[PDB]
């Protein structure tokens, strides 16, 4: 090779779970480090070191995210009853992305990794379509319970400066049931549509929001409101300059729109719908493992990039008894390079922002060269008609693919 | 002569607002009527029925529900902000399909009308997929509000039997926001999960439920310990002798597998997820206007066929211009015909069940043969490319087409 190159300030790394952590590192070895000398503020966010710290860790990284300005984040284990048992944990720690997201805030983007080769599920989408997900509040810092017993739910609402408290009568249960509250904040509101407008601007796209108002009222009117009044002060005049526009839809018109539709726009969801609906569109565009997720903060400065995916349990099995595996590194990778483009955009490093765009390119022409893994080979063979080498490269070749294709790349320029 | 069926019990009749208002009278006149003498408890529902009433007349027609045990609904509108001022309502008046649900129960089924010449816009769902949407609770019976200052929201819950109250505090709000609480029983989830392990048997097909119980451990748990428990005791052994089974699933990972999937299968939706993925499946399948919603109450006696679509505002404008229009009226033809096959079954009347189901096949054949409305014209030759009666037909006319198809398939009976 040659020089490195140089970057100027530190970038927070988020260690992951199980296949997912397998690989990361293989990414850092093979396609990072070797190109680029990044100070790295790691933190081990690994289901194990977060019961060992009882899950300070988790905060401790999002804190370094706010000081250092950008986090590249590995996919992680969220504990459930099974994983308590397997790694003995002494609680069961809760969602370190939601933990991260309701101290950092902001809107997570969700976007397909598109490659031409790759069949869609909904053959209509020819072009693709940007989720701005939420990243606060509503079910992800919620207040949930079991009731085993007929009684009242009530909620109370005080107000700080002492003025007249308010209640209401939420159920009064004639047995068992379950209850829960959640909120979310006018600020949190207002900087989601700040974000989604100005993504929507910058891509020449129209922007929806989805809710479900007629229902919920007063909670999802608030998200209608709030859209609305900072459209109509802020973008509105921009909108109409480039001819897109922006609507609010109900929840369930708006997912039968998207999947009659083409594509091409930005759609703005609540936490909730964020979470189901990207799934939806990153398979609908050809694959779970073909899709970007960052976690844009308010303050245009912060952000952090993950995989979004699962820790594929199954691959790490076959990983732990010493055997390869096809696991598509693709979000994984895209993770470090949106987190390197940003850090070279608030640097202004140019050859760090070369160096992510490339990479990121070289790894989209290598899977349309035919190069992949059993994933994406299942995916045009089908899942049931590919053979190693013959359709399709485990884990360390595909990369090894990818670093190769990636020199080439960068002599060339 | 009159050769009416004669139909010994009533069928409560919910009538609905705007197009699709007109098609149900001419369903009733065209379809029904001439073939069926059966005694209609009538309920205007009709928006400006409703406020006439103070909303009284949908609790009622809830009630004659109960009663009778079945009623069909047309299509109705849930009152926004402009409806308020386009029918000079006195109040915002709440969701005609919550308040029916919540007083009745249990689950609502949906699944897509296939019509083999419609294209479907997932080609892979080459089985049709039914939803079980819980119809309790949840954000449909939530008490939300909008908080405008600094304060805490709290939760208490207080037992009947004076055992200790508990208290939560939801959140410290450092401004303005939103708030809100929901709930569900045991008791409606059971109803909800019995109902859907008996569908899923009946049709000799597994059955998938959702939730996202790694975030809402408590809430979402209850229900997927009660799912199991109840498959545990009542139909483990059932779907075992069928080669069935039954799988929870958290709700992102769900809808993914459900587009990749090939269809062939039940899913059980909490209330929320069932309207959201519902017209997913819909329009996935290829139309809104093609899919069955037939609430099944928990009494296993009871049930509510509706027309869960809009009411085509901009149709109705057309009509009231004196303008024929294209509507399709299958869904509200089929809202009918399940609720006369209730009718039949809960009586015995044998002729009226063989009526229902014919009219159901009668509708397909129909549009099989190429005879339809503009809507599925469009999807098949493309919505900018279909010429009246040579590419579909307008309401009436299609009508008129479905009555003397069905005469003549009766005829061979
Ligand atoms: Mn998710
Ligand atoms: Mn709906």
């Amino acid at each position: 090779a040659d020089q490195r190159i140089k970057v100027a300030k530190p970038v927070v790394e988020m260690d992951g779970d199980e296949m997912t952590r397998i690989i990361w590192q293989f990414i850092k070895e093979k396609l990072i480090l070797p190109h680029v000398d990044v100070q790295l503020k790691y933190f081990d966010l690994g289901l194990p070191n977060r019961d060992q710290t009882n899950d300070q860790v988790t905060i401790d990284s999002a804190l370094a995210t706010q000081k250092y300005s950008v986090a590249v984040k590995c996919a992680t284990i969220t504990p459930d009853e099974a994983r308590v048992e397997e790694f003995k944990l002494k609680k069961m720690w809760k969602s370190p992305n939601g933990t991260i997201r309701n101290i950092l805030g902001g809107t997570v983007f969700r976007e397909p990794i598109i490659c031409k080769n790759i069949p869609r599920l909904v053959p209509g989408w020819t072009k693709p379509i940007t989720i701005g997900r939420h990243a606060h509040g509503d079910q992800y810092k919620a207040t949930d319970f079991v009731v085993d017993r007929a009684g009242t739910f009530k909620i109370v609402f005080t107000p700080k400066d002492g003025s007249s408290a308010k209640q209401w009568e939420v159920y009064n249960f004639p047995a068992g049931g379950v209850g829960m509250g959640m909120y979310n904040t006018d600020e949190s509101i207002s900087g989601f549509a700040h974000s989604c407008f100005q993504y929507a601007i910058q891509k020449k796209w129209p922007l929806y929001m989805s809710t479900k108002n007629t229902i919920l009222k007063a909670y999802d009117g608030r998200f209608k409101d709030i859209f609305q009044e900072i459209f109509e002060k802020h973008y509105k005049t921009d909108f109409d300059k480039y001819k897109i526009w922006y609507e609010h839809r109900l929840i369930d018109d708006m997912v039968a729109q998207v999947l009659k539709s083409s594509g091409g726009f930005v759609w703005a969801c609540k936490n909730y719908d964020g979470d189901v609906q990207s799934d939806i569109l990153a398979q609908g565009f050809g694959s779970l493992g073909l899709m970007t997720s960052v976690l844009v903060c308010p303050d245009g400065k912060t952000i952090e990039a993950e995989a979004a995916h699962g820790t594929v349990t199954r691959h790490y099995r076959e990983h732990q008894k010493g055997r390869p595996t096809s696991t598509n590194p693709i979000a994984s990778i895209f993770a470090w390079t949106r987190g390197l483009e940003h850090r070279g955009k608030l640097d202004g490093n140019q050859d760090l922002i070369r160096f992510a765009q490339t990479l990121e390119k070289v790894c989209v022409e290598t899977v349309e060269s035919g190069a992949m893994t059993k994933d994406l080979a299942g995916c045009i063979h089908g899942l049931s008609n590919v053979k190693l080498n013959e359709h399709f490269l485990n884990t360390s070749d595909f990369l090894d693919t990818i670093k190769s294709n990636l020199d080439r790349a960068l002599g060339r320029q």
